[PDB]
């Protein structure tokens, strides 16, 4: 492409980083990357479990059989008759290419798997090594932009502390600029004909929860304070359709910090902790009470009903075998005092359980006996407890509680990632796209673990590819 006005990408999470890289590297289309925060990555950089992909090289290497058809099956079942099926088809059918794109263009290994709740096979990818997936992916894609900027600063500029407040359109009805407030609070205009909203969800905003799902306003959240639904409100005022805004995902296992128990913000206890073998104990009786590997809305519903109405939490318990397959993450969690290594005798007393140590041993040995039917029908039991566990054996334990986590609703988009005008099938504007958590319809009533990072790559690349046909 010959250089014209920049494409403005709003948000430096995975959606924005994907859009930016695809635009610069494949077509030489110049980018200005705005973010209202003081650092890159949003909630993407916090991602812990990984990114989904169906029929990958990694699944081939590990001899798991998976297809775009099966992924779509699990996705449709999780959505519960909400959402937009061609978006669910597109997400699962492009998942192979998304994984391969990260592998070949950035040398991200993504060589390990985990099976999360509501998945029929393991398909959530992470790389071996010391870096969790959200940080490793964001670091790689953002470093490439800085490398490119360093050789040609007019090809990409990253402008942090820049809050978009509106899009200016001409008499009818095309993009001419993006209005933003700079670091000093001064109103600025970036002239452009193309904008991609990659600005994230709205889970942090109590004001918007009160409007779209008021029952959740007292819950704590995993979301960064920047997660305030800005893009959703801007595009709605400009005439865009919003969909599924009342579908808010409450994640069942946010960590309780024992020295900060009532912080509205929680570290997340990754769903990979359960898929890789973790179980949940009731915090008074000390017994298992639910299928830990169901979808997030179901686990949350089980905790909120079966655990105490006041003090609504649970103990996430993980074996040594879990630890050996998730070592660096659990070491991190322990560094924040969120997970403790404790003998079973001491487990009973520090958590004031009703079960005896010998009784808990008997339960754990039964749980780990794959030849006995699981009480709660758990579909995958791996990395369980040693057949000769005793009351002096050690386990890893944290306290967890449900948290507002992800907003399935957002602005209506199509398969080209273009924003849909209210009450229409026509795009709101030739030059307005959206990608990632800011958009609605991809997940319906519940998002499967691992699918939002995936959504960012799939629809970030798509917006970039379709802008190139219009630049
Ligand atoms: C702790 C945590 C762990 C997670 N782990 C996983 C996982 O393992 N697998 C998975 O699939 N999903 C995971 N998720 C969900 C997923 O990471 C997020 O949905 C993902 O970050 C969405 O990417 P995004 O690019 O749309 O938004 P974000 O990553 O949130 O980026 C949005 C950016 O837009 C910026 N912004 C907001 N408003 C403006 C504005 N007006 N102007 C300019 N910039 C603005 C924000 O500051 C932010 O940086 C996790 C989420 C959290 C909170």
């Amino acid at each position: 492409a010959s250089m014209k006005q920049p494409v403005v990408v709003i948000g430096s999470g995975l959606a924005g980083l994907t859009t930016s890289n695809r635009l610069i590297s494949k077509y030489r289309i110049p980018v200005v990357l705005l973010d209202k925060a003081a650092s890159i990555g949003g909630n993407s950089i916090k991602a812990s479990s990984g990114i989904n992909g169906a029929h990958t090289d990694t699944q081939q290497n590990l001899k798991v059989m998976d297809t775009p058809e099966l992924f779509l099956k699990d996705t449709l079942h999780s959505a519960k008759g909400r959402g937009v099926p061609s978006l669910m088809d597109k997400l699962t059918k492009e998942s192979k290419s998304a994984i391969r794109w990260l592998q070949t263009e950035f040398d991200l290994k993504l060589d390990l798997l985990a099976q999360l709740g509501g998945h029929s096979v393991p398909r959530t990818h992470r790389s071996s090594g010391k870096l969790p997936p959200g940080f490793e992916i964001v670091q790689a894609l953002s470093k490439k932009l800085k490398d490119i900027s360093s050789k040609d600063s007019n090809l990409v500029q990253i402008m942090l502390n820049s809050e978009v407040v509106d899009i200016e359109l001409d008499n009818q009805g095309h993009v001419t600029g993006v209005v933003y407030m700079d670091e000093n609070g001064n109103r600025k205009i970036m002239k452009s004909h193309h904008v991609v909203f990659c600005s994230g969800g709205f889970g942090y905003s109590k004001e918007m929860l009160k409007e779209y799902s008021p029952n959740l306003i007292h819950l704590p959240t995993t979301n960064g304070k920047q997660t305030t639904g800005d893009g959703q409100k801007i595009l709605s005022k400009l005439g865009a359709e919003l969909i599924d805004m009342d579908q808010v995902q409450v994640h069942p296992t946010g960590f309780i910090d024992p020295n900060d128990r009532e912080n509205n913000w929680k570290f997340l206890a990754a769903e990979a902790l359960r898929g890789l073998g973790g179980i949940l104990l009731h915090p008074t009786t000390g017994r298992r009470f639910t299928n830990e590997l169901s979808t997030a809305d179901t686990v949350t519903m089980e905790i909120q009903s079966k655990c105490p109405k006041n003090d609504n939490r649970a103990l996430l318990v993980m074996s040594d075998k879990v630890y050996e397959n998730y070592t660096n993450n659990i070491n991190f969690y322990m560094s924040k005092n969120l997970i403790k290594k404790v003998s079973i005798n001491d487990l009973i007393r520090q958590y004031d359980l009703q079960t005896t140590a010998s009784e808990l041993v008997t339960e754990l040995k039964s749980y780990s006996d794959v030849n006995t039917k699981d009480t709660f029908d758990r579909p995958l039991i791996i990395n369980a407890f040693d057949k000769d566990i005793s009351t002096e054996s050690t386990v890893y334990v944290g306290e967890v509680t449900p948290v507002v986590h992800f907003t399935m609703g957002g602005v209506k988009i199509n398969e080209k990632s273009q924003v849909i005008k209210k009450n229409s099938e026509s795009v709101l504007s030739n030059g307005i796209f959206a990608a990632g958590e800011v958009s609605g319809g991809v997940h319906g009533a519940n998002r499967l673990g691992g699918s939002s990072l995936l959504e960012c790559v799939v629809f970030g690349k798509t917006a970039a590819d379709n802008i190139a046909k219009l630049y």
